[PDB]
DNA sequence: TTGACTCTCTTAA
DNA sequence: GAGAGTCA
DNA sequence: TTGACTCTCTTAA
DNA sequence: GAGAGTCA
């Protein structure tokens, strides 16, 4: 098993690499009617992506280290959060993106949460605009809003009451 | 099937089948520290469930009807909404409950909006808690709340910014 | 040991 | 949240 | 014609 | 939102 100190390292040298991404700046609704900064590291287009990282898929990357000959891999956010537990109320912790960018790989837009508590961020009405989360959002999600709705409820005879 | 005939009476016999589904009564929080009671008709837990109805998943049904000597079948919470456009914006359209309760068929607790209008109720804060829902939710959100993350945004070294 | 690809899988609407 | 096939 | 089962699929996190 | 294989 790897060690305490080698996960620390792990989690060095991928934040030593992620650092050098490309910062983008991204100007976001934060709710509210109100605007912020979230400066977005990421991972390139296309290969080579940088030291010990893969594309698995469209937007999926591993990172990958050998450490005393045996090969290590693990999905590409999910290296920040190698020391904490990987499940919560029987339900397995995702890396959760706070900036709604899959790209980016910055650990300060990131949390590590159920997949249903990832999901929903996408609806949420932000920091500014009445967010609950108690790991706060860095954003209003980008799903949130009126909708567009097609139909509503409705019926054509009396066999119902609501 | 095809006339806007056959269509009307596809709908008027499912509702007057789903009529006499049994009528549950659901107390649900509606936002802002306020309950209200909904009406479900709900189909039954196990065969017989009603005329045209059939199970073809742990909690999905279709409703089938024969028109022109053929079979035409349907998802059994699409059939009031067969005379609406099936999608929206490029994205189909789904039978989405106001009530989250699946096994319930009231047309009165049902909508039919994309996938992602779809799901994003599940976290809104109800009709009394600020949902923007152009067409109102019936209740919040089942997963409404602070969540449950395990880990929040952090970095071990000063390479990042938020 | 490393990069750049390949494949399939999970969840709950 | 879906469509479609196999039997009786 | 109707009922009661079977199977896999879609989407976007 | 994930895990794992192949090849050089
Ligand atoms: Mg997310
Ligand atoms: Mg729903
Ligand atoms: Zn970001
Ligand atoms: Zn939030
Ligand atoms: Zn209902
Ligand atoms: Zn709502």
């Amino acid at each position: 098993a790897l060690t305490n100190a080698q996960i620390l390292a792990v989690i060095d040298s991928w934040e030593e690499t992620v650092g050098q991404f490309p910062v983008i700046t991204h100007h976001v609704p934060l709710g509210g009617g109100l605007q912020g900064t979230l400066h977005c590291y990421e991972i390139p287009l296309a290969a080579p992506y940088g030291v010990g990282f893969a594309k698995n898929g469209p937007t999926r990357w591993q990172y990958k280290r050998t450490i005393n000959q045996v090969v290590h891999r693990w999905g590409s956010h999910t290296v920040p959060f190698l020391l904490e537990p990987d499940n919560i109320n029987g339900k397995t912790c995702t890396a959760s993106h706070l900036c709604h960018n899959t790209r980016c790989h910055n650990p300060l837009h990131l949390c590590w949460e159920s997949l249903d508590d990832n999901k929903g961020r996408n609806w949420c009405p932000g920091p500014n605009g009445g967010c609950v989360h108690a790991v706060v959002c860095l954003r209003q999600g980008p799903l949130y809003g009126p909708g567009a709705t097609v139909a509503g409820p409705q019926q054509r005879g009396s066999h119902f009451v609501v």
